[PDB]
């Protein structure tokens, strides 16, 4: 009910004011802090961001929503508890992690992102599927980036959410990431209704690679306008705005932004020019893949940008099109 959804979102958003105590003041959260701190993290966007600590008693949450008066069915079925099914006992789900409160669209927290920061598995907790919490459905700080999406007619789409927090603090405010999931056709279609242009900036290594290949391949098949960034290889933003700086990353963002039909064929560069299966293959594949494009000016530009790498002048590439 709506009203059960109420509650769950309270339950997140009391605790987050208690995870964010635990992660700044308290001495079990000092390790914790020191390792934000360390990634660059300031006092002021770890307040701004509410992360917090989940401390390692089991029962922190548990009973700080007991305290509350809450029901503690509900606080599992919000995901903020696990099930001891041996007896059927409840405990904190989160524990020993540093917290992420997760936003929706509407800038309610409902769950958390709990990361290790004692090489511990999985890296990164994330709340279950919940009532309010649908991993399908939520773009991490899409409640923060939908006024400059708008205004800049673009999104940018990166893998983790700590991208987005190190992007957004470095000037780059119309980014988002999936909670670790492949972007949904929910989310492509709360991202049409906001702008054409999504901007793929995965990591730069192999997966990241594919991930922009399939990703950019459906977006341009579902009638958007791709655009892809490649960052230098073994980097992610994090890892590029640490090593280079803020104004070096938005700089990067602005300078090298490539339509998909480009980065795709100059990625199977080399196998095109020593495969002629490949080649015939690839040859239709970008003819067709340019052929989807609405922008009848990118739609140009990209035949193009791909005719050389086929050997093939822009009027021969135009015509196979
Ligand atoms: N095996 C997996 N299963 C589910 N989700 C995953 C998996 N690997 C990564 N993810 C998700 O994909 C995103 C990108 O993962 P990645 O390890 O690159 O994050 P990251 O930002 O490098 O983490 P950190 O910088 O904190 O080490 C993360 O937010 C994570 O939640
Ligand atoms: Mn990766
Ligand atoms: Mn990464
Ligand atoms: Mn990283």
């Amino acid at each position: 009910s709506n009203a059960d959804d109420l509650q769950m979102i309270e339950m997140h958003e009391l605790i987050q004011e208690f995870y964010y105590y635990a992660l700044t003041k308290t001495v079990e959260g000092e390790q914790a802090l020191t390792y934000l701190q360390e990634r660059g993290f300031t006092d002021a966007l770890i307040k701004e961001r509410g992360i917090g600590f989940a401390p390692d008693s089991s029962h922190f949450c548990h009973d700080f929503l007991q305290k509350k008066g809450y029901d503690i069915e509900l606080a599992y079925e919000a995901g903020l508890l696990s099930r001891n099914e041996e007896n059927f006992s409840y405990y904190d789900r989160f524990r020993n992690r540093i917290m992420f409160p997760l936003k929706n669209a509407q800038g309610r927290i409902v769950g958390y992102s709990g990361r290790t920061y004692t090489g511990q598995e999985p890296k990164y907790l994330n709340s279950p599927e919940t009532p309010i919490f649908q991993k399908r459905k939520l773009l991490y700080n899409l409640d923060k980036a939908r006024k400059s999406i708008r205004k800049l007619d673009e999104i940018v789409l990166l893998e983790g959410f700590m991208d987005v927090i190190k992007s957004d603090t470095a000037g780059l405010k119309n980014v988002v990431a999936t909670m670790g999931t492949q972007l949904s056709d929910e989310h492509i279609t709360f991202i049409r209704k906001l702008t054409s242009n999504i901007t793929l900036m995965f990591d730069g290594d192999f997966a990241g690679s594919e991930a922009t290949l399939k990703t950019g391949q459906h977006l341009l098949q579902q009638g958007l306008n791709v655009f892809v960034i490649q960052l230098p290889s073994g980097m992610d933003p994090d890892e590029y705005i640490g090593k280079y700086g803020n104004d070096a990353f938005t700089t990067f963002v602005k300078n090298d932004k490539k339509s998909f039909a480009h980065y795709k064929v100059s990625i199977l560069k080399d196998e095109i020019a020593h495969n002629d299966l490949s080649y015939e293959r690839y040859l239709k594949e970008l003819s067709h893949d340019i052929s989807l494009m609405k922008s009848s000016i990118l739609q140009q530009k990209a035949i193009n940008d791909v005719a050389p790498f086929f050997n093939v002048s822009p009027e021969q590439l135009a015509n196979e099109i």
